[PDB]
């Protein structure tokens, strides 16, 4: 179907490990759009294919206003190109670059977002496995916006592939190598609202081994600034045990997040 030269490329939107993205307009209906260009090459020296199709696939066949629509896809012997619902308001990462901190209407108010999106998802058995601030975009209308499914899959589930990046907002049994499912998303929910009333994830640290010492010990502390209510969901989320975490029915109905939030579920 959909080919390059049905496009106009306007300017750069983000840079990932693999994925360049791009504005864009169609032709001939003049729509607005982003491109995610990847390619092959760097796909194939990688081994990650599979991890590109899971991508296609998931995000095209759900529905809900906290995710953000895959429309089409196409290639052309040097790359793979998604077909993208623009963003226009950016990602929370550079918001919080911005602000330095969220207060607790804010705050509140985008765990309510999360939590839905997750529960539609988790009704499916999805898990998407890389919730972080550079994978949240934002609306037209400020709403928050789940994107990057290349990590997710079905539960339960043993890990695939080398970890790249960042090991902050990972559960201990996936840093492991032991077996996942649904609970690690509810982990990482507490990693999230932490750094947005903090300004920084709660095991930070210096090097990769120490950020793993951190993490399966699980230490962290509070500041003075954090509320007793912040403070009991945040406590909740980020037990060693996972099937001690609570349920998301439980998250969106904490007094703290009912008290704070601008949003219903
Ligand atoms: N639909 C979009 N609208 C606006 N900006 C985007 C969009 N998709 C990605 N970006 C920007 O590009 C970055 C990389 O996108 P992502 O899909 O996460 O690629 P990768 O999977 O390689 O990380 C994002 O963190 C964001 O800054
Ligand atoms: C759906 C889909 O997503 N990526 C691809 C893909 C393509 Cl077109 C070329 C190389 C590698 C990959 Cl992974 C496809 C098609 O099988
Ligand atoms: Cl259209
Ligand atoms: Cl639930
Ligand atoms: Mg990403
Ligand atoms: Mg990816």
């Amino acid at each position: 179907q959909w080919a390059l030269e049905d496009f106009e490329i306007g300017r750069p939107l983000g840079k990932g490990k693999f994925g360049n993205v791009y504005l864009a307009r169609e032709k001939q209906s003049k729509f607005i759009l982003a491109l995610k260009v990847l390619f092959k090459a760097q796909l194939e020296k990688a081994g990650v294919e599979h991890q590109l199709r899971r991508e296609v696939e998931i995000q095209s066949h759900l529905r809900h206003p906290n995710i953000l629509r895959l429309y089409g896809y196409f290639h052309d012997a040097t790359r793979v190109y998604l077909i993208l619902e623009y963003a226009p308001l950016g990602t929370v990462y550079r918001e919080l670059q911005k602000l330095s901190k969220f207060d607790e209407q804010r705050t509140a108010t985008y765990i309510t977002e999360l939590a839905n999106a997750l529960s539609y998802c988790h009704s499916k058995r999805v898990i998407h496995r890389d919730i972080k601030p550079e994978n949240l975009l934002l609306g037209s209308a400020g709403e928050l916006k789940i994107a990057d499914f290349g990590w997710s899959v079905h539960a339960p589930s043993s890990r695939r592939t080398t970890l790249a990046g960042t090991l902050d907002y990972l559960p201990p049994e996936m840093i492991e190598g032991r077996m996942h499912d649904e609970k690690v998303d509810l982990w990482s929910l507490g990693v999230l609202c932490y750094e947005f009333l903090v300004g920084k994830p709660p095991f930070e640290a210096n090097t990769y081994q120490e950020t793993y010492k951190r993490i399966s010990r699980v230490e962290f502390t509070f500041p003075d600034f954090v509320t007793e209510g912040a403070r009991d969901l945040i406590s909740r989320l980020l037990k060693h045990n996972p099937s001690q975490r609570p349920m998301l029915r439980e998250v969106l109905e904490h007094p703290w997040i009912t008290a704070n939030s601008s949003k219903p579920s």
